[PDB]
């Protein structure tokens, strides 16, 4: 039946979209599901045997679950001027994680949302550099730090799907 | 403090970006959380306060909830190239709620993502006329009706911002 990946719409949107495209012509006959949930629902779906694979930047409680490491991508805070201080802009919230981090003018959990905004709320928010670099007018706010996230696959340890787990994990995110 | 409306993926990319957009110069002052999550999880939510309002193509069981109509919007079945039929093309499933609808290649809840992987998966689906429209190698599949969905606004009616849900829902979204 149909292999579920689950993440959050940022993860989507940045980098797992295209790693989903790459699998269609590994060399196995799969149909899958790009699932967009809330951590909270995530982790417990891959408890319940409902999601097979769970893409993330932090690890959750790991009692009765595997995890793999699959690299480290860097995150920087971008506006849509040059040569702007942070206290010159509204900052916007992408979420990252609970271990990640006025009320932010913006909260959400799509980086494409997020961007849209951006130009429209005087902001600046964390964004994955290597897709921020591809869209146009981001600028890095001067008084800040180039930060990172770890990438993991997070999965049920008896899941009735390790083969297809252990195969897919070969295709590289980062 | 920050006022929560929840969608799907789907709900944001195509139509509720750009409605949240003109609510920052309505006539209030307001911070937002642009939530995106399944919709078994928003409709906890709005029963637990935790979520102010959620936009959907659905009516959930209406115990303690209010429900607003705010419009329909058409739904045309697309693919990558003109004068196709559907027997001739891959399926794809984006979501549009319980009562909307071989294995699916893709399911997924993100109508961007769905887009994406169409161009490669010879695929069709389900999408908003009008985003579509906007998309450049989109045709409809020939053998295939104009559909649509209701788009409806639904709260707690007992919520503690019911002011603010009522001028909130004076901005329009189609
Ligand atoms: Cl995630
Ligand atoms: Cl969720
Ligand atoms: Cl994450
Ligand atoms: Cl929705
Ligand atoms: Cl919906």
């Amino acid at each position: 039946n149909e292999f579920s990946i689950g993440a959050s719409a940022s993860l989507w949107e940045c980098m797992l979209n295209g790693w989903l495209g790459t699998l269609y012509s590994a060399p196995y006959n799969l149909q899958f599901e790009a699932r967009i949930a809330q951590r909270q629902s995530l982790v417990k779906q891959l408890h319940e045997r409902q999601l097979d694979l769970l893409i993330t930047t932090e690890s959750p409680k790991m009692d009765e679950l595997s995890s793999q490491l699959l690299g480290n991508f860097t995150l920087a805070l971008y506006c849509a001027s040059p040569a702007k201080n942070r206290n010159e802009l509204n900052y916007l919230r992408l979420e990252w994680g609970p271990d990640f981090q006025d009320v932010p003018l913006l909260t959400t959990s799509s980086a494409e949302l997020i961007y849209q905004q951006l130009s429209r709320l005087n902001g600046c928010c964390w964004l994955p550099a290597r897709w921020a670099k591809e869209k146009h007018g981001l600028h890095t706010v001067m008084d800040s730090a180039t930060l990172s996230r770890p990438l993991y696959a997070i999965w049920l340890q008896n899941s009735d799907k390790q083969a297809q787990i252990h195969e897919i994990l070969k295709n590289p995110i980062l």
